[PDB]
């Protein structure tokens, strides 16, 4: 407790930004600067210093994004968890010159969800999200509007952004794709909600809708209460649950999000906490122990927000006979793990194990080759792809662009009942995962869509490949 100064920063709240008259939202890329426990950091932001506004969309309507990348370098918009054709889809062949303009129109057309954005620049997409550049998409219908659920913005539904850094002793954050951060990733002591350390958010008695975000390069996360009391989950990555599932934890992959309500009852101010996680390099010390994530001060006023019985239905599981299967293996050169593993030791000493790298991750032996899409899927149609992580020790959450899926098996087990709804991440972690996938829109060899590790230097460091979906394939054609 004495680590961290007695009085909490309050929870900074991202703005929530609809369309305007002309039905467009305008986007700035840009450098700014933040402060962290007193010590002023340069960081980048979407419309401001450090993160990004919640870009508010409905069902149905058609918004054009105008884009404008401020910054000195290169950079690219992706919209996670966003089914969208792939011209839309801003991955690395999306790119944004320095004091360019793009414009993007998003016709949504899938479930009320919380969706991410973030830049995916080819081989620097660690570094740009590490320097602040996140933001949130949140995607309302009637469906979700009708279930009264907590809905005042900031006040009791509340965006909550989780994100680790590393900072040098003068302050900076200290981004480094070197061979340690490629085997195990980039992570840090400090842990970030939304852009402040250990912040205090005032709630009102009732019930309180967090909308979480794992938004770090390569931590995974495990969210609980401080008093235990139990975290209600109502939304994974891609919308509703069919009913909320009760948790008394929620271990959270690399971007990641869930919807959870929370009891809001007497007086007591309680913590949202995040747990130990056997994950390389991530109990390490101040990790080592339940951490803080965001201090819950109750106020006096009530919230009348609902916990309903039913949220939703999601479609039952078809036939998998006949249905195309994709086999990904996901592999690292074992050079890499070795010496990734050596510098680890070296940097952390014995406590490490307690409990050119640059192409050296791979999927089907092959490094991201952003020229060369490695199959085609077809429109419409119902996938099976099984991503396997036998051969190495390591964590990757598997993200898959273009859809938002349902996970079959999740590294040889079927998945829990809260991950077993939309989805557009799995695990896998020295085992094997199933997804039934299905996209929805096209995406041609110019503007293909990823599939990839979300662990951003494995990402950037070859673990992703690229892929079209059309109507259909024939080599006659
Ligand atoms: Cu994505
Ligand atoms: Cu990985």
């Amino acid at each position: 407790r004495a680590v961290f100064a007695a009085e909490r920063p309050t929870l900074p709240i991202p703005d929530l930004l609809t369309t305007d008259a002309r039905n467009r939202i305008q986007l700035t890329i840009g450098a700014g600067q933040s402060t962290f426990g007193g010590k002023t950091a340069t960081t980048w932001g979407y419309n401001g210093n450090l993160l990004g506004p919640a870009v508010k969309l409905q069902r149905g309507k058609a918004v054009t994004v105008d884009i404008y990348n401020q910054l000195t370098e290169e950079t690219t918009l992706h919209w996670h968890g966003l089914e969208v054709p792939g011209e839309v889809d801003g991955g690395p062949q999306g790119i944004i010159p320095p004091g360019g303009k793009r414009s993007v129109t998003l016709n949504v057309d899938q479930p009320a969800a919380t969706c991410w954005f973030h830049p995916h620049q080819h081989g620097k997409t660690g570094r740009q999200v590490a320097m602040g550049l996140a933001g949130l998409v949140v995607i309302e219908d009637d469906e979700i509007l009708k279930l009264m659920l907590p809905k005042q913005w900031g006040i009791d539904d509340v965006p909550v952004i989780v994100q680790d850094k590393k900072f040098s002793a003068d302050g900076q954050i200290d981004y480094q794709l070197d061979v340690m951060t490629a085997a195990v990733g980039w992570f840090g002591d400090t842990l970030l909600t939304n852009g402040a350390i250990y912040p205090q958010h005032a709630a009102p008695r009732g019930w309180l809708r967090l909308r979480l975000l794992n938004g770090c390069n390569a931590r995974s996360l495990n969210f609980a209460t401080s008093d235990n009391r139990p975290l209600y989950v109502i939304a994974s990555d891609g919308g509703l649950l069919p009913e909320p599932v009760k948790v008394s934890e929620l271990p959270v992959l690399m971007g990641e999000r869930f919807e959870v309500l929370v009891e809001v009852n007497d007086n007591k101010p309680f913590d949202l906490v995040t747990l130990p996680v056997s994950q390389m390099g991530m109990a390490i010390a101040p990790f080592d122990k339940p951490h803080p994530v965001m201090r819950i001060q109750p106020i006096a006023i009530s919230a009348s927000g609902a916990l309903p019985d039913t949220l939703s239905s999601l479609p039952a599981l078809p036939s998998l006979e006949g249905l195309t299967v994709r086999k990904l293996q996901l592999s690292m050169d074992p050079m890499l793990d070795m010496m990734g593993m050596q510098m680890l030791m070296e940097k952390y000493g014995d406590q490490a194990m307690a409990g050119d790298f640059h192409h050296a991750n791979k999927i089907n032996g092959q490094a991201f080759d952003m020229n060369k899409p490695m199959f085609a899927a077809a429109k419409g149609q119902y996938e099976r792809w099984v991503i396997s992580g036998v051969g190495d020790m390591m964590l990757h959450p598997f993200h898959i662009h273009g859809t938002q899926f349902r996970i079959l098996s999740e590294n040889g087990k079927p998945p829990a009942a809260h991950r077993a709804g939309w989805k557009d991440t799995v695990k896998v972690e020295g085992n094997v995962s199933e997804v039934l996938v299905k996209f929805n829109h096209d995406a041609p060899k110019e503007h293909a869509y990823m599939a990839h590790c979300h662990l951003l230097e494995h990402e950037d460091t070859g673990m992703m490949l690229g892929f079209t979906v059309s109507a259909w394939s024939h080599p006659q054609f």
